[PDB]
């Protein structure tokens, strides 16, 4: 996470909301224990749970920032 605990959108911990999060993002969705991910960080819509809202969330995101 970077300043703030937890950066909702940015999940590979890059400090931008990137495709690479997507990637992240997938990963865990899918059931793949993803290393280097901050798990906390998929949560992009604040419901406390990773679901495909936040994927959603994260593309928004990610179309808008950078892809
Ligand atoms: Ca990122
Ligand atoms: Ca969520």
């Amino acid at each position: 996470g970077s300043a703030s605990n937890t950066i909702l959108g940015d999940l590979n911990d890059d400090g931008v909301v990137n495709g690479r999060d997507i990637v992240m993002m997938r990963q865990y969705l899918a059931g793949k224990t993803v290393s280097g991910i901050d798990k906390n960080a998929l949560d992009i819509n604040g419901d406390g749970a990773v679901n495909g809202r936040d994927l959603m969330e994260l593309i928004k995101k990610v179309s808008n920032n950078t892809s």
